[PDB]
Order: structure tokens, then C-alpha cells, then sequence
RNA sequence: UCUACCCAUGUCCAGGGUGAAGUUCAGGUAACACUGAAUGGAGGCCCGAACCCACGCACGUUGAAAAGUGCGGGGAUGAGG
RNA sequence: UAAGGAACUCGGCAAAAUGACCCCGUAACUUCGGGAGAAGGGGUGCUCUGUUAGGGUGCAAGCCCGAGAGAGCCGCAGUGA
RNA sequence: GUCCUAAGGUAGCGAAAUUCCUUGUCGGGUAAGUUCCGACCCGCACGAAAGGCGCAACGAUCUGGGCACUGUCUCAACGAGA
RNA sequence: UUUGGCACCUCGAUGUCGGCUCAUCGCAUCCUGGGGCUGUAGUCGGUCCCAAGGGUUGGGCUGUUCGCCCAUUAAAGCGGU
RNA sequence: AGUACGAGAGGACCGGGAUGGACGCACCGCUGGUGUACCAGUUGUUCUGCCAAGGGCAUCGCUGGGUAGCUAUGUGCGGAC
RNA sequence: GGAGAGUUUGAUCCUGGCUCAGGACGAACGCUGGCGGCGUGCCUAAUACAUGCAAGUCGAGCGGACAGAUGGGAGCUUGCUCCCUGAUGUUAGCGGCGGACGGGUGAGUAACACGUGGGUAACCUGCCUGUAAGACUGGGAUAACUCCGGGAAACCGGGGCUAAUACCGGAUGGUUGUUUGAACCGCAUGGUUCAAACAUAAAAGGUGGCUUCGGCUACCACUUACAGAUGGACCCGCGGCGCAUUAGCUAGUUGGUGAGGUAACGGCUCACCAAGGCGACGAUGCGUAGCCGACCUGAGAGGGUGAUCGGCCACACUGGGACUGAGACACGGCCCAGACUCCUACGGGAGGCAGCAGUAGGGAAUCUUCCGCAAUGGACGAAAGUCUGACGGAGCAACGCCGCGUGAGUGAUGAAGGUUUUCGGAUCGUAAAGCUCUGUUGUUAGGGAAGAACAAGUGCCGUUCGAAUAGGGCGGUACCUUGACGGUACCUAACCAGAAAGCCACGGCUAACUACGUGCCAGCAGCCGCGGUAAUACGUAGGUGGCAAGCGUUGUCCGGAAUUAUUGGGCGUAAAGGGCUCGCAGGCGGUUUCUUAAGUCUGAUGUGAAAGCCCCCGGCUCAACCGGGGAGGGUCAUUGGAAACUGGG
RNA sequence: CCGAAGGUGGGACAGAUGAUUGGGGUGAAGUCGUAACAAGGUAGCCGUAUCGGAAGGUGCGGCUGG
RNA sequence: CGGGAAGUAGCUCAGCUUGGUAGAGCACAUGGUUUGGGACCAUGGGGUCGCAGGUUCGAAUCCUGUCUUCCCGACCA
RNA sequence: CCUCCU
């Protein structure tokens, strides 16, 4: 940039970034060890998955990245495959 | 007995393609026109061996041969061989 | 056969290049047939899914034909001559 | 106007498979084009079934120009066989 | 070296234009070397003299020789065989 | 030496030095070319009984490389004094 | 609430064009030019740009340098030095908010872009202000600073550190999801309210004061729910361009089903199915264009325009993409590509004037490289304040509109003085000659604006919080302070009406003539037309109606033009009946009665911003201007009637 | 995987320009005839054909606007 | 390159071949004409013969050079 | 058969 606050907000989004993109990869891969149990046939570990999946997905709202209505569609996705297997 | 043309009588032409007329059905109109689809299989039609021809080049030129060979070339259901 | 690429030569003569199948796509002009394989592009091996879908034959078993896909694998290159 | 004729060449095409002069002139194409294409018309010496002018398709036809392609060439080198 | 004149060799054959390949010779010198004169200030030239050692381009058009043109070059010589 | 010369424009001789073009000689260390008894990949078919691994033929089957040798477009040197 | 005129003929009536008088403007060009007050000023090249400036702030988040010194210390030339970290200050660097606003330009767009229409049951909604829970308990890293290595460099990578109101762990959290049922329902998809379980998810403290040093506070402020509000998103009816010498278009195209994505509904994306969708009511294509409030014109219907000013939209050197978030898929960011500018010791960096000024270029043509945040509005902050080419001012330019003027008034020589000539004149002309009276303004010196509300700082008092008298904040209440313009507007007072009149037109339309010089020449011309040796329209010279420092000329638009005719025209001979049928679509349709109610009509309710123009219109001395209440505004909803007529049975 | 820019290709459309060529318009006093307007000296005009320097002529059919 | 032919007023041409004379048409100017024109009629002005040299008593004329413009010719089998 | 221009 040729301003001040350009050149710290330059400096500073890059680093929110990399800090945002390390809590949405860690959600999507919760988010595929609960997919990856309804293959398996395993409804105890789809549950302690989806627990850890939640907390990572809730931890991205907290932050500023998942919208709470795109958390709100992701847990009832998860949940009704769940259901689904039973 | 070569060759030109003709006459009688035989015979040959691997394969592949294209898709004329007609027909049928559907549409279509008062009738016809006309349209589509399917079917159909025309042609000195197409690509291409055999076969027939002989366009280009090279070679040969006291030849392997008094007209050829090699590599390409043209026709190849026809006014065909 | 380096680099070049018709500068050669009367003249690209000779040679090189193109070349199969499937698919896409294809202008002027036209006697409405054509032009047309116009042009210009893409695909092409092998393995598994797979004795695929589907088809022929058969009472079946079997034998034969066989797309199109998906996932891979290898090479400089798969109509590998 | 005048002379001559049987009648004086129409349409179309034209430096042409025809044009001597001639590489006509102008334009196009090329760095450069006596060839080629388009124009023009002083047609030496086109011209209407010894047809005129066009013309899709067709041609081992002739002509000019491109892309590709190459030992045709710059300029030649090596290898195989006879 | 031209066009010719003559008709002497060759009609029991002296292949005939141009190009290609290979040159070689003359000098009336195109370039380069050396000079004189100049209407030679310089840089360029002009003109004549000496000099034949070596050098003297690739293309477009045309069968062309020649020529014109493009682009170069120190120069793009003229002739004989 | 922007010296001489010239109003300027321009612009030398003579003398130093560097580096080319064309031409020639040699040679393969380098860059490349070729390299049919070198190495490798690969198609079809056929043979070594079969598998695996190989041989034959198909332009050296084709394709990618390549040693020596021979080579130019490559390198060195020459026409100096 | 609506005016015509000239011009076809020898003359006529008609048809028919042409031209003129009007108004308008972002104007340009001539010639000319005094001042003032408001307004306006790249319409061309969304061309390229030298230079400067246009968004920075918070030290009461922040460790840290670098200062401060209230004091002790301080060797001691009283000259200078100093050793400790004073209250606290300056705040590179980290963290927060803003930077998505404000400003600019209209390139693209024929589209749900816009103007008038819904879900809000398809959405979102930080900041602001309420009502409703909390900031409890884990640490671990990292800038700066330093150490090291780079970089001539520009810029930067490692190492050990340090902080934070930066970040992450865990409990319990009404939100959210899932499930278990209810309650209650709508416009189908449903929606709203309640209860338990399972799962998940919270914070942050920095200031000043008081601590009984247990803590308890309060402005600020961190985090959670139900609100309100605000600003966005999607969807839809209906509207508003040209060309058929553009007739077929489409293949995620049209619908389904499933999956995914999205704040959100959805071919929005994809898989798998079908075969649809659109179009003569104009699809598709091409052309042109931002739309609207409005603006110009007109009796109105209409027509044209969409500079300035307000709203919606779109864009930000050209093009693509995401990141951050409540919110750009960024106007002074980044990532990547491209064409241009800059730097680079060549490895690599930096930027986008359609921000203000300015430059070049283009052009008929459009400003100052200006001063100030005093005012208004922003951003930041608790505040002081800082930043603000937004904005206020000023510069420039007769480019508009208009001021109130540039006097009033007494005064007949009709003088002076003019160009004509029937050698005489006559009009300007009560206007000046000679004045003589007043200060709208200004000719020069003295007074002097308003604009300023203040924000705070301070002093006080009711209220609510307060362990509380702390100590602040919020209602009434003092005191306090600041002006770019600018010593400028406006007043007084002289020198004094001195400084302040103009341009254009004068055949006719449309109120306004003679000498001379040319001689179809030179020239003129909106139209009709003038000039060939007596030119009331040409060259010159002397002479006069409108509006008022300008008005002529050219350009554009509406009018006149009942001249595209719905209002409001035509087709025997002026332009105009198809050569004539058969007919698809379409348009139109006898009489009665019944019924219907789309059209038709009608009542009621909601919106159609602000400005502008306008009805009453007021205020500012009237103005060249600002406020309120209305009205218009709809082929518009929704609903209740009426039912003759048109339509349906 | 998608993907801007770029590359390649064959078409579509629009503008500019082009040797030459075609009519058209305009232009005080050019050349040729005299076709039309009168029965315009062959009534004219319409369609069509053909011919001719040029207006035009001629055929066929039509019209009266003879 | 060689050979021809031109070159005369503003423009187009005679005169050149046989030496003595500068003409013609159009344009230009003036007059006539007419209202004024146009056309027509009459009357003028305007070169020194492309340039230079030569021969001659004397050169547009004959000879040469030069410049400009045309025309013709220019292997060979 | 024709009858210059204003
Ligand atoms: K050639
Ligand atoms: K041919
Ligand atoms: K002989
Ligand atoms: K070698
Ligand atoms: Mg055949
Ligand atoms: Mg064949
Ligand atoms: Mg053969
Ligand atoms: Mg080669
Ligand atoms: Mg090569
Ligand atoms: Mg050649
Ligand atoms: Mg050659
Ligand atoms: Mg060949
Ligand atoms: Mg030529
Ligand atoms: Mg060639
Ligand atoms: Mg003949
Ligand atoms: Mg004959
Ligand atoms: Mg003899
Ligand atoms: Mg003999
Ligand atoms: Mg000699
Ligand atoms: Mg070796
Ligand atoms: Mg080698
Ligand atoms: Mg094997
Ligand atoms: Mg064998
Ligand atoms: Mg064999
Ligand atoms: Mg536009
Ligand atoms: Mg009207
Ligand atoms: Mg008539
Ligand atoms: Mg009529
Ligand atoms: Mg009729
Ligand atoms: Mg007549
Ligand atoms: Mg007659
Ligand atoms: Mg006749």
C-alpha cells in the first residue's frame, strides 16, 4: 500500500488467514471422521467424533468464519446420518 | 496366331462407403401440394486389392528386356477386363 | 543429418510431409446433387471394475460379438511394426 | 461532309492458348514480379454453332500464389547394400 | 568480342542457345597498391599514368545472354579460350 | 584528433592498436552429425514344449540414446615481419 | 385554456411543403465591456499523466526504548557534572476501530438495473438504545527491543526473549443442532410458545476514588438472550428504447428426483431422469442507453432532456480470484495475469489523478498546483485533541438569473452642434445649457457585523446506582472559551452625483430613412430576393423601437406545425383503394330473457421521500430566495357494493 | 477439478480504403436534334417486347386523363 | 546504349524542306452592340523563334553541342 | 426544324 493502516492491515489479514484456515481444516477433517464412521457401521464413535466435530465447528462462529446458520446446517447434516444409521 | 473394329459364346471384378426414385408411416390440407421419419438400394457414384492401364521420376541404354524394372500413379459394375 | 527451410530450379523435379478407426466440426460457390475426407481440431496402449450394458446362438451349461464409462498403470512415443 | 461496298463486325469479350510495337499503362501480390491476378482499350490480327460469353462438378491438364514439409539448396557429412 | 561480306576446311555428321561443374588466359583495371594534373581547402571526386598479385555477392522477374529491380559489397571489371 | 583544413557544414593524411568477412591448412579436446556386430523402450506374428526369459522377420521393424572412426556448421592456425 | 404571417399564379381558390415571429441552454464564437449579489463552469479522450495534498486515530490495551525530576544522592573549578526512576510525558512496534463511509465518474447494463409491487413462513442485520445472564477458572506463543545472517540495496529470514483489551483449554450457559412429546395453528413449504435429556458454545480488563487490603463501586468496556431500530439480500405484478432490409431461439436449455452449496429461496452447482421452455402480445440478434425525483417546451394531449442538486444502480488502469468480517468478493488493499509509470549495482520492489488543484493531448469550448476546519458533518478517543482537497471560504470566467441601481427635481437658449438642401432647415429638448438637491450604493478615511452553538474544562442542585459522605455519569443550574472568510459585508463622514451605461434592431412578419461611392462588379441573403451608371435591403457617412453591460452569430430541443391528426388529418381528379378472390389468426358482431361479474362504475383504507414547480401561501426590507399544511401523484393493491352496457354460461 | 490472460483455427459482422467503373444531383448565356404541351403537326399515356446517337420508333393489349 | 523527330506569344499550331517577311486560331485588352450581358464584328497589345556555338553579307530556316519531351531499334540456337 | 442569359 501508500498508507499506514493499508500496510498493517496488509501484514495483519495474511496472519488472521492462516490462524482462520488451521481452525476450518481442522472442522472439515471432524467433520470427515464422522462422515468416514457411517461407512464403517460404528455409531459410538460418530457420536465422540460429532462432539469434537461441534466443538470445532462452534469455535469458527466464535472467531468470525462460520456463519451460525451454516453451523446450524452442518450439525443437522451430520446428525440425520447418524440417526440414519440406527 | 500381333494389332484395329465387329460377330457368336463363356468368364472375371477382395473389401468398404454414399444413399436417387419408389414405398410405408406420421403430419398435412376440402382434394392435392408439401413436410418429417423409417424403409429402399440408384449410379459411365466414391475409397480401395485382384485385374486392366501407363501419368511422374530414377535406373537401364553392346539392357535381365529390340519398350523393361523400381518407387509412386489412373480406372477398378463399366462407353469395363 | 546441426542451423536454416525453396534461398534450389525453366518448374518444389525428386524427396519430405499427410495417411487407419471413432468423435467434434466444416466456408465461398452451386446445376441444390454437390463442394466435403472441405478446412480445422480431439480421442486411440495396458490393468481392474468385467464372463460391463447390450446383442447372437442355445433348454441350460457354455461359446461368440461387444459399446460407453469410472478408477488406475507404463513409456520419448499407444492405428508404438 | 464525302468516297466506296453484297454488307461494312451487333451483343459479349479483349495485351487474350489471339497483342508485332511490348516488360503497353495503372492497380494487386513480393524486399525486389518480362510470369500471375484485377482494371483500361491504338483489337498489328477477338467475335457469335471452324459458335460468343459465362459456368457448379470433374482433370496423373496447364498457369500463378500460400500453409505444411523437407539434403532441392546454403554445403555438404556419415553409414548400409549392389 | 558485334552485325555482316566472302564461301577456303568440315554435309560416308566439326551436336546447335542458356545454365551447371571446372577453370585458364589478355589488360583496354571494377576493387585493393603507387603516382602526375585538377575548375585538388578538407572530406569526396574528376582525369590520365604505372600495376594482372589476389579479389570481384546473394536474391526477384525472364529459357534467356542481356537488362531492370531488391539488398549488400573494398569491388560487384570487360573480353578470349 | 574533433587535431590539420574550413565562414560554417563538416573533417583528414602519415602513424599506432583492436577485431572481422571471404578464402585456405590441420584436427576432433569442445559444440554437433553419422555411427546396419553398443545400450535401452516398444508393435505384430512366429519359434526355443509351457511360465518367466529370449531368438527370427517386419527399412537397422519402429522409437530414444550413443563409443571409436570419418566429419563441419566445431576448434586451432595462416596470408606476419 | 388554444392568435398568426411570408412564399407556387397574370390573377384565383385549394392541396402542400418551406421560412419567420416565442421560449429554453452546462453553450461556443465575434465585437464590446463598470460594479455588485446568488448560481453555474471537461458535454470531447472511462485518454495518458510531472508534483503536492485528499484517512487516519486510541498511551486510560501495550512491553519497550527515549524523556521527565517532586526529592535523596552528586565529585566538587558554584562552574558544571551528575547516580537513583518523580508524578508521569513523546509513543517508531504490537493490539483495536475505522478504512466497505464520505468523495468521483457514468464505462457497462434493454436487466426485476430502475420506477410503482411480497414473503417477511426463504433471509441477513455489527455499531446505537432498551429489557434480560455473566468477565469464573488453564496456560502457551509473538512483534518491538535485542542476537545472528542477509541485503550497495530497496526490504528480509533465522535465535533467545517480553507484553497486551492478540490467541487458544475446561466447567456451567436460555442461543444452536438433535431427539422425546405437547400446546396452538396457518397461505402449502409450515409457523409461534413451552418442558426434559443428549451434544456444543462466553468474557478482558484499563482508568480515577474508596479498601475493614475480605472487597465493594462507578463512567468506559468485554461476553450471552428476547427486543426495538437501522442498513443490506432475494422474489413478483405492472410500467417505460429503435430495427423484421433481424424469424426462429435454447441444450443446464425446461421441469423432476437426489446431493451439495448459500445468510437465504432457487439449474444456484452437479449426478441421474425425461423432453420441455421461449416466440408474431416480436422471441433471438443487432443498435442505442445508466434508471428515477425532475428539467425544457406546450392550452392540453404530447414531445424532448436526464450537466449542476437528491435517491436507487453500476464501475474504480484492463481482466480473474478469494481473504478479513456484521458488511467489499475492496475508490486511494492484497493475491495473479496484461498494457503503461517509477525505483533497482538486475536478484527484485512500488503505483494507478473517473479524490482536490494542475499538466499534456484531444477539442468550438470549461477554472486556482489558493486559505482554513472558525462553521456543518465524519472517523478515532472517556475527554483534550488529531486527521478531513468531505465541507466552509476565497481566486478565476458577463456563462446564466437578478439586483437596486447608475438618482430625484427646477429649468425652452430650442443654444452650441450634426449631415442633408426645394440655400431653407427640423428633431433630440425640460433632458442638458446653467445646475442643485438626496445618499440605493461607493468615490477616501474612521467605526465594525451577525455568523459562536459551544465541546469541554469548572462551580452547583434534584435523581438513580453507590459498603458509601467516596468518586463520577445522566436530567435543571452557574462560570468559562474559540472566526478561514476578514479589517470583508454594513454604518458615519467628506473629495462629491462625481465613480455605474449597454448592446442589438428599424423592407414586411414586428412600432421604427436619407446623401454619397460602386455599377451583375465589389458584395448581401432566415424567407421572399437586392447589385448591369439616380440601390429606402452593399461599402461608407449622418440619422431612430425594444430589453436593459451586453447583446449579435452559429449549434441543440419544444412551439407555432389539427404537419403522423387518441385528443385532431386524409385517399374520384392534389400524395393515397391492394388487379381480383378464397380464407387461417385477429378485429367486429341481430332481438328477448335469466344468471355470472372479467371489463365498466363506485365507497373506504396504504404509499407515491426531500428539493423543484405549483393551491392558500407566510417569513427573510420585496427579493435573483427558505418553512408548514394541502393537492397532484396508480391502466396500484385489498375489500364491500351496483349490474345498464362490453364480455362468459 | 474449475479457471483469467495467452496461443491456434475457420467462420460471422461492422467501418475505412482501392486501379477502375456506374448512374445521380448541381452548375447566366456549349453541341445534336424537336419527343411532350394545340389534333403539338403520326392524339397522348399505361404494361410489355424489340430496335435506334439522343430524345424516341414500332408491334401487341389496355385507358381517355383525346 | 544507338538512330530519328519535335521544341516558335498565355495555350495549340503554321512558317523550316528551296536563307532575306516573325504569322494564325483561341485566350487577354479596348471599341462597336444591349437595359446590361453573352455571342458576334472591328481594333490593338503580347515573342525574336528552348539554350549555346558555328556557316553565311545575312539564320526561326542550314551545321553542331546541350537541355526537355516523344518515337523506333537493341542476343541466340 | 429552331428561336442565347438576366
Ligand atoms: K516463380
Ligand atoms: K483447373
Ligand atoms: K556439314
Ligand atoms: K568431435
Ligand atoms: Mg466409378
Ligand atoms: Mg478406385
Ligand atoms: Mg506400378
Ligand atoms: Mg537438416
Ligand atoms: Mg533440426
Ligand atoms: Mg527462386
Ligand atoms: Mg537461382
Ligand atoms: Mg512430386
Ligand atoms: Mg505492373
Ligand atoms: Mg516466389
Ligand atoms: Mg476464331
Ligand atoms: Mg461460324
Ligand atoms: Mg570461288
Ligand atoms: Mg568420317
Ligand atoms: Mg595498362
Ligand atoms: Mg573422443
Ligand atoms: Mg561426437
Ligand atoms: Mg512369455
Ligand atoms: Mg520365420
Ligand atoms: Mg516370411
Ligand atoms: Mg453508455
Ligand atoms: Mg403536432
Ligand atoms: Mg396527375
Ligand atoms: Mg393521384
Ligand atoms: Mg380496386
Ligand atoms: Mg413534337
Ligand atoms: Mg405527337
Ligand atoms: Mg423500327
Amino acid at each position: 500500500p501508500n498508507i499506514k493502516s493499508a500496510i498493517k492491515r496488509t501484514k495483519t489479514n495474511n496472519e488472521r488467514r492462516v490462524h482462520n484456515a488451521t481452525i476450518k481444516s481442522a472442522m472439515r477433517t471432524a467433520i470427515k471422521q464422522v462422515e468416514a464412521s457411517v461407512a464403517n457401521n460404528e455409531a459410538d464413535k460418530a457420536k465422540t467424533a460429532l462432539t469434537e466435530a461441534a466443538k470445532r465447528i462452534d469455535k469458527a462462529v466464535k472467531t468470525g468464519l462460520v456463519h451460525k446458520n451454516t453451523a446450524a446446517r452442518y450439525k443437522s447434516r451430520l446428525a440425520k446420518k447418524v440417526n440414519g444409521l440406527s
